[PDB]
């Protein structure tokens, strides 16, 4: 059969090889849903060119690019196999990858879904916790697509716009933490600090009402509850860019501080981005990790595995899509409230786009 | 019988009448566990003297003082009566009030407990979510008292140092939200924004690793889960004092922004302090509330009733202490980990005090 139900898997994407870095950065610095700059169209190319070498080097340090496309396909394949059996009524299901900044682009994916003549189309964010900078931008792209092409959808749209506490998602994290705890010496396991490390946001964005920090905090609590509070934890924030204030404590400064304070065993947990991504200073820079161990005698810094290809993760994705279908919901209740200090007029347009959809 | 088990209920306290404001402020500005000032012993009295009139005026706007002692007593009474039934092996139970900044002071309470010759003493924070500034300060006072008087406890100590997701607590919040929602016109009820408002922290304290924002966020998610996400929400942060950066969005600014963006019905929820306390600008200031209703036509701003009161709240407190007793725990796993950037040497001492206790 032709596909009946399209599942658009939304994420920012990542450069597949170091050659893909420039254009990735270009599209990112051009995203007005992410950031607004003066003379943006002139400034984005310059910033992209300027930061390309730094970012290529970071991707090189993690194997030569981002594996997001391959992992997202794997998960999409596994999700679709389960849905076809879970929801025969909406079968056949087809997943589509819609990346914000690399091919296949959100717009290229919408264009294919439309030509496929689907009956139903689900904007399924791959960020469990909603930020306007992440899911918001991806959702805004869907609206901006139809508005640029000056026409209306031929498919029935809905969105799964957040899922920070999904039970199978929580189960996956708790499982990966336990597996990584096993790699610490038995005599030290109970002493390990679990540092949940999510990507930071600028304080300007936190202060305008972005939902992300509170949702990330919920995921953390649910994971520790599942783990029966077996170890001590903190939620800290990684990878802040530039000189402006961002939400802290910063992951790097917290690893250093913890080691200076006698905590020699640290387990980093990627709580807010489900694929392998760029690592932190103490994980990557050997000059820095050398100094740390000399001064404070750090014993073990380890990072839990990314949800990547874990099949209980595909079960999570299918469970979410299946529940969404059964519920007949068009979006979360949370999507219907914009940030108290939102200054982007596209946000409410995108909201109405979803809440107003046929069905 | 003579009392067997003491439950020291810890909170900052509040001035019972307007004449109690100066000494309340004095002890607050003197608290090195709360804030660090140069020449603190000299500066605190001056600050306390200078801010007394403004804080008196704020307490006048809410009826002439804080009801915290009366509410804490009532809950203490209810708690104990349930505990005598719940845990006959530790009966009779006796509650003690230990306020940080007003009588009865933490130290006065410790002294009475020792005189009563209790077998067991439980340091039971009345802040559900842990901050170094609140629970941390109250706990450091317990260690600082024995270190001051140069001797050791004659009672077996433990602590219930946080409880941000206790099921009965969550049930109380959800009940009080529903009750308050009933006061909005039924045609408008589903549109009302639930604005959870917790007291803010300075960014310097957030950035050093304070556990509070993540724990408050957890309370919020558990409440919204129980409410089945019936209304849209944001967690915002109130009462920020002075010029320095504090964690936002700020409650006042978010109320203004929401109304300017078409949200005319708002329900404020005191999610992190369980007694009546000083209210916000749009609740207290007639000039401001008028400007707002005129410029963007705000229709209803209501505040959910404070918990300290409700018998399911007493039932929550007793359930906590009973579970604590059954568990044999000396403190949470979380207390065993200090802030990654803690610069207060007393924090580790206090931690050791509890984890090292006999039994
Ligand atoms: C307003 C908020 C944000 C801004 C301004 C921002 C900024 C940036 C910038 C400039 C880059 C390119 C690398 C560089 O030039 O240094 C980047 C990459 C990235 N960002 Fe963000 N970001 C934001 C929010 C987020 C959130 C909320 C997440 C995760 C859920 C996230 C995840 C990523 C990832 C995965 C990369 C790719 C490189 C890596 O693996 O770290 N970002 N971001
Ligand atoms: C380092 C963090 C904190 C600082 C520096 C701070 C500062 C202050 C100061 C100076 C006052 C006296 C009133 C004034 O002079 O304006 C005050 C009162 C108060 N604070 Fe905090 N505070 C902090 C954290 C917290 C937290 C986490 C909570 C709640 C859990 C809280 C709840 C209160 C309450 C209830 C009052 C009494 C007056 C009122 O009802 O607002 N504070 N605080
Ligand atoms: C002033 C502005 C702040 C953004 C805003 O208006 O809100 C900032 C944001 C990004 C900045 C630019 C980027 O950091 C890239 C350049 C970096 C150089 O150090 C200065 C010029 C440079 C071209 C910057 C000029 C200026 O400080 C910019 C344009
Ligand atoms: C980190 C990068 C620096 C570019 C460079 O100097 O090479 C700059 C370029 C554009 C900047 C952003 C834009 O100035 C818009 C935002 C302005 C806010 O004051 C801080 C976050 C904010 C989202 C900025 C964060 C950061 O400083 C960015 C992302
Ligand atoms: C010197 C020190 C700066 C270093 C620090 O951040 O601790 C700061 C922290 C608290 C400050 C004081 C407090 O802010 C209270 C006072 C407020 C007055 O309006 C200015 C001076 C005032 C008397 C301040 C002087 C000085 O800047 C102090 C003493
Ligand atoms: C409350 C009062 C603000 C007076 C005012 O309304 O301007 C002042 C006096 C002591 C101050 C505190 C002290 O300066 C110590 C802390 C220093 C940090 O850099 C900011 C928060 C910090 C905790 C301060 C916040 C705020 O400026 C305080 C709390
Ligand atoms: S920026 Fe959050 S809704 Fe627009
Ligand atoms: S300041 Fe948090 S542990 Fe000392």
């Amino acid at each position: 059969r032709k596909p009946k139900t399209g599942i658009l898997m939304l994420n920012m994407g990542g450069p597949e090889t170091l050659g893909d870095v420039h254009d990735f950065l270009l599209r990112l610095f051009l995203d007005r849903d992410l950031m607004t700059l003066p003379i943006q169209n002139k400034l984005a190319p310059f910033i992209a060119k300027r930061r390309t070498p730094k970012i290529q080097e970071q991707y090189r340090r993690i194997g030569g690019g981002s594996p997001i496309k391959i992992w997202t396909s794997k998960q999409g394949e596994g999700m679709v196999k389960l849905l076809d059996e879970l929801s025969p009524n909406t079968a056949p299901h087809k997943y589509y990858i819609g990346f914000r900044y690399v091919h296949p682009l959100t717009e290229e994916a919408i264009e294919e879904m439309e030509r496929d003549g689907l009956e139903r189309a689900i904007a399924f964010t791959q960020y469990p916790q909603y930020s306007c900078s992440t899911t918001g931008s991806s959702l805004n792209a869907i609206y901006r697509y139809y508005n640029q092409v000056g026409r209306k959808p031929t498919m029935k749209w809905s969105t799964i716009d957040r899922w920070p506490t999904h039970h199978l998602l929580i189960q996956c994290f708790a499982d990966h933490i336990l597996k990584e705890l096993d790699h610490f010496p038995l005599e030290k396991r109970s002493e390990v600090v679990i540092l949940f490390s999510a990507h930071s946001l600028p304080m300007s964005v936190v202060n305008r009402g972005d939902p992300y920090p509170q949702e990330v905090s919920a995921t953390v609590q649910k994971v520790m509850e599942r783990l029966e509070y077996c170890n001590p934890y903190r939620l800290v924030w990684q990878s802040k860019v530039g000189p402006m204030p961002w939400l802290g404590p910063q992951t790097d400064e917290s690893i250093k501080g913890l080691c200076e304070r006698g905590r020699k065993n640290i387990l980093l947990v990627p709580i807010a981005f489900t694929s392998d991504h760029i690592e932190t200073l103490y994980e990557l820079d050997i000059e820095y990790s050398q100094v740390l161990a000399k001064e404070c005698g750090v014993e073990n810094i380890r990072r839990a595995e990314s949800l990547n290809g874990n099949p209980l993760f595909s079960k999570a994705l299918a469970d979410l899509v299946h529940s969404h279908i059964q519920s007949n919901e068009l979006c979360s209740k949370q999507l219907t409230l914009s940030c108290p200090l939102c200054v982007n007029p596209v946000c409410r347009e995108t909201k109405s786009f979803f809440t107003s959809q046929q069905l």
